[PDB]
């Protein structure tokens, strides 16, 4: 197994906020927190891993954080 993508956009990633109580506790505020969460997370992955596929569509937020509707 070889290959490698080395995708060069690097962003930050830092901005995204979460809640810190309740059911919620852990899951993004907004759409753009939730947005910028997988945007970072792809990008750390993209660094440990270069073949990830960045995906956040507004129904891909909507199915991982169903209280963002």
């Amino acid at each position: 197994m070889r290959g490698s993508h080395h995708h060069h956009h690097h962003g930050s990633g830092a901005l995204a906020a979460l809640h810190a109580e309740g059911p919620l506790a852990g899951l993004p505020v907004t759409r753009s927190d939730a947005r910028v969460l997988i945007f970072n997370e792809w990008e750390e992955r993209k660094k440990s891993d270069p073949w990830l596929r960045l995906d956040m569509s507004d129904k891909a937020i909507f199915r991982r954080y169903p209280h963002l509707r």
